[PDB]
């Protein structure tokens, strides 16, 4: 098999409703859509969703890297994904996006080639994943509400986004737990709103609230800072923010930082990288979430679905990005309908036509 | 795909020359074959490859693990590589033949599903991986005719054992060199054989003779030792018993120990684990190298050269085995021919049959 | 002394609670006619040691040890280590023979060889899981005959963990010391939860919470929680000994024949520990009988530090594969007697 | 005074002839060049000048960005640069060059305002600076010939880049360094292509030729491996791809990795940023050099110049980059003559325009 | 075995060139007699042969009934009743050690490891003009000595002068061991070691001061040449403590520093499980009792890979009948007898 071109285009697609975390404000989900054809025939697709308050990525910069590696690697084979990394790492620095957008592709192609699905060529543990659904950050009574309303929609797991103010935060929370029951587990983000002194403080409080964990409590770069927060409360704590590719996992693993790693395709460069992380966390014990940003569609989200249910480490998912969509960019893949199981098929490669 | 049944076999290959261990030798290669078929008719070869002195792993305790292995994993899909390590894992605390042999078997039919070389569904790096070749021990004269022979076969790279008392080991490594030119490169294993302090001499003292890396120079648990020699000699240290499973490559990288791991598929327990030793190290910058086992065969180095072939970070290989087996136990995959050049073809899989 | 000839045999009894105890028995014979017996107990699970794996390396050691002197039982484990890179089993099958042929030799019980504290030693037995109350019906019985320290295992979830301890203490009291073996269930933090919970029914100690290669996960549980917290597939060996008290790990380690390959390994093990202020406890596998538990009831009478024992294996036994040694009756109290060696038969 | 408006357009300057780095290749100069006009009718200038292979930023990125941040700081006294720096930084989580942009022309009408020279502003301590000049890798006796061509060019400071092989790094500067005696001070630059191992061996094969530092000889993430090299050998060692912003900075002082560190105000988001990491070393006894991106021109070289002339713990300088420069986008400022003295003048702000 | 009565005496040997000691005799009601001795250097331990003497006789009466196979519960009763006496505690539990051999009826190395049934022991050089003990050396190697041990720390100057003349007068093919006796800082330590490794040294023995533990550590990390601890390691707790840290790379182990062979047995272990070997030396107070006891053990281990047990060489006469002789020959042989295969 051979890449022939690589075709890539801009797609921004409204929320339906703004999404809040600590960081800012979300109100579109702009990526670039990815698409390399074989000189068979095969077409394959990525996409590149970046989330400027995370990685500091935009649209317009993703689309000039793609378009970089995207002439890079005509006439190479989509199964030499080493090479493929390779040449994108020598063109950039950082572009985890970009990256992701063209990785993401190879592996729709292989399955498609290989005639099997995605999961299937990942580690085949399973061939559907259970997601949470993330709140916004609003007053703890209307928090409170839209919970009530996920849980109806059969979700069984919320991930509570918190960060304006440890008073504030606290009282979040406990409306939420209050309102639907200690049947439903509950997650925190605080985006990291706290010192590492305050967010002991605050996880402290939750103590009788049964918080399964809280991800990134503190400033991304604070890594001794984590790792006080982690040895000092019982509840896991998880890594976002502080861990973006395979090198910072062996880092947090080596030094204890976390209890639990947040992996996100489009903070690591793709699957490729996703799956080094994945493995050094299981070595040292350490379980995987997968995650996504707001800007991601059908095609990455279908990505870290088939990557989830693929390996066994990924133990937790929070794939609720295309719940917020108004519309998709292309057919196939996990649905734009609210529901927390998201069932794989057995079509090719990724699934999406 | 479903695995029907899983089939088990002894093979006792002749080796062309004798291999003296600790207390004793081994003259011919016994390992476990196994062959997984799956319920629509397709199988997939493995190999258990013991070395009781390395391992501990015994052919005796192979077989009858893999057969307990076997009938645990009778209706599962090959692709479905992490549940069959899994159960492997569930059902034995240690068993890297074992385990190596089911891990290979499955990642066969995956390729054979698929209908791709191995290489492809391991990263696709390249399609063909050079190799270096090992002298048996024997003295200075004979071992530098054997190296004249070998370079004449194409061989750019060959590996010798040390660690049998630095005047021995000098005056072989010597006839070599002289015997060859520094055009080729010279690889040592010193085999635990030193202390930490007594490792720094004896390999400055070898060093003198243009050395690409000593391979584990002191006992596999002294990691202390081991990091200690790296920091004290310029010469390339590599770990070899000291990495097992990706545990060990962990610990192994987080201080530092070495500049180089080596892989065994035989010790890892197959594939799966080995690429987890590979991206771990390679997240390091710590290169990799992957060799094999002196009892293990064709089945064991194709599923080797596969994956050094598939990826990047395994930058050296000494993959070897077959070029001293009196005859093939199967047909295809890495032939008898002693080349350096390892070249894997197009065929699904590992490309061996009966 | 010098060793003529090495047997073994593959040794099968049932078990009268699931199904069998499957273990290699070894007969070593000296030139002079003393015999000395020796057991390498598998278990697939706790080390991947199989039976067939085990009787190869033995036959392996018994013809590289032919014309050795038991005594030298420093090279005696050379050899051995030299032949194999590990097999516990297998070794602690020699080393114990051997043993028994020095305690023959010099016409002494073995514990007086091996540091002479004390020539009985006092074990807890296990309840096999079940029904709360089965399980409390059964520590009642087990009170009855003697026994004041109880053993159960947990980890297999916390309601069902806390419904038997609970069944079980408000049967028998709280004279009864209980302890908990979680067998590597728990991730860390789980752990701590877990034995807190536990703690609320007077837990003497819970063993192994986490991964046997988790040590940092098993420094903070111990670090985090009053309950003792014990060392058992963490520490196979002494250079695994040395590392957990090096790191502060444990409160104390559980030594086991089969995991370090003899006495030998164990008296290191436990000098170790001593020296480091950690105490040991001795215990066994599910698949050793009359030979490693007799072997270890003379170690664990002859050692100061080793204070606990959990030697319950021949309680277990629908018979026994040889004459004499520990006895298939269940009491807390192993009395070794004046017998040279193990003052074991066949 | 206030920001009244933000315009910033693509520039796209070929140099003379490509520069060759460990890394890759520099074909072109191509930078955001922003112009902040206030109320009151002055004008700044300022200029992002991206090096995707150091830190994945693009010119297109870097526009997109420096949109959001124009639109974002209209209203703002550019006297509070502490503000426009949050507010940047709010919007982005990483855009170092277009948050320089920004930065620099913030200053530029700091100077104006005030009637005064950048450098007396940014802490006076010279009107002047002395620069090196790099030559690109090539071949030993073509580094050579050319070093002798700089020297009588009137250069006394030259940087050698190397990062091809070590054996091979080696011979370029024995060669140089016969070429051009010892009266002429040479310094390195690896760009991360040495194992630390690797890393003292190469240094200490060059004990004889008198090497005045050696920059970034290991990956810019291996700072325990960076530690070591520094440690090891008695020659200095600076940090280039390790240090970014302030924070990184911090880090290196406090763990002792490295002697020196090279700031570059694409690297760390402006003068701002720059200032922070100058103290923090000179708190530490670290000396800095101040260094440049070959994508900058005028603009990005004089806001350095002026930087670099102010404040005394910057004792080193490397800003050749209009030295490479086919044409100038601007009047003014740091000419494309190449010339190690550096004067800056007396006209307000940069002296640009 | 039941322990009848523990006697023990102040013992004087007439050394040939300018050894006290208390010697103990155990005996079971059974009749059979176990020899022990307490060599105490009150410049090491600050143990003089009165309160040696005074702590044994203690030891003594509280093991009355005892079994002297149980080492255990001795060594037990000895702490419980003394925080710190190293040469009375081996004075007990060697004389416990001969009477298991005896009960046993094996040579004590038997019952110690059995390993091997002798040991070589390196020689002391007494330090003297460059030219002199040079000349000794050649002396002492034509007795059959491959490994000579001598005295540094001197003075820089002094020591590199008489290693010079010592091994251009004997040549490379003898080993050299230097003991330094806490005599430098960390710092003069690696240049002076640095300085005569050029004339191939074996090992270099307790460079610093005794718990300078961290520059000990420092002087080991700097140097190829071996480092040896020996006053930094009296028991098993200071073992521990030295693996744990990688202070050194060779432990010396002395009875009479430790306690007896049941401590020295914790210190070897200790060791060997770190990779560390052991040498076995000896005080200058004590004789054919402590030397023999000291003999069974090195050879009955195989990790005590070096023996410095000379001090039976400088002594006119022997306290006892058998054991280690008087005779400076490198090669000790132990025999067949029971215990320590010592007599009156
Ligand atoms: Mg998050
Ligand atoms: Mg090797
Ligand atoms: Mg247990
Ligand atoms: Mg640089
Ligand atoms: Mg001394």
């Amino acid at each position: 098999m051979k890449i022939k071109q690589v075709h890539v285009r801009a797609s921004k697609i409204k929320l339906k409703e703004t999404f809040t975390i600590a960081l800012g404000t979300i109100e579109s989900a702009d990526s670039a859509i990815v698409e390399i054809e074989t000189e068979e025939g095969l077409v394959g697709y990525g996409e590149g969703g970046p989330g400027i308050f995370i990685t500091g990525e935009t649209l317009a910069g993703t689309l000039e890297t793609i378009e970089l590696f995207g002439q890079a690697i005509i006439g190479l084979n989509p199964f030499n994904i080493e090479k493929i990394h390779e040449v994108m790492d020598k063109i950039s620095a950082f572009a985890p996006a970009a990256k992701a957008a063209i990785d993401i592709a190879c592996y729709d192609l292989m399955g498609q080639k290989a005639q099997l699905p995605l999961y299937q060529l990942l580690g085949g543990y399973d061939n559907q994943v259970i997601t949470d659904i993330t709140l916004g950050i609003d007053e703890p009574n209307v928090m409170a509400q839209k919970a009530v309303e996920k849980v109806k929609l059969g979700f069984d797991t919320l991930k509570i986004k918190v960060g304006t103010g440890i008073e504030a935060d606290i009282a979040r929370v406990k409306a939420i737990r209050e309102a639907v029951g200690f049947d439903i587990k509950l997650r925190l983000d605080a985006n990291q709103a706290w010192t590492p002194k305050d967010a002991v403080k605050a996880i402290q409080a939750l103590a009788d609230y049964q918080i399964e964990l809280v991800e990134q409590p503190v400033k991304r770069r604070d890594l001794e800072g984590l790792k006080y927060v982690t040895s000092q409360v019982n509840t896991t704590i998880m890594a976002d923010e502080s861990c973006f590719d395979a090198q910072d996992a062996l880092e947090l693993v080596k030094k204890g930082t976390v209890d639990v790693i947040n992996i996100k395709l489009m903070k690591c460069g793709g699957i490729h990288e996703a799956l080094k992380i994945n493995q050094i966390c299981e070595t040292a014990g350490i379980e995987c979430m997968i995650g996504c940003m707001a800007e991601e569609t059908t095609i990455g989200i279908t990505a870290a679905a088939h990557l989830a249910a693929a390996q066994k480490n990924i133990t937790r998912a929070d794939l609720d990005a295309t719940f917020g969509l108004e519309t998709a960019p292309v057919t196939g893949g996990v649905s734009l309908e609210a529901k927390p199981l998201l069932e794989l098929g057995e079509a090719a490669g990724l699934g999406i036509s």
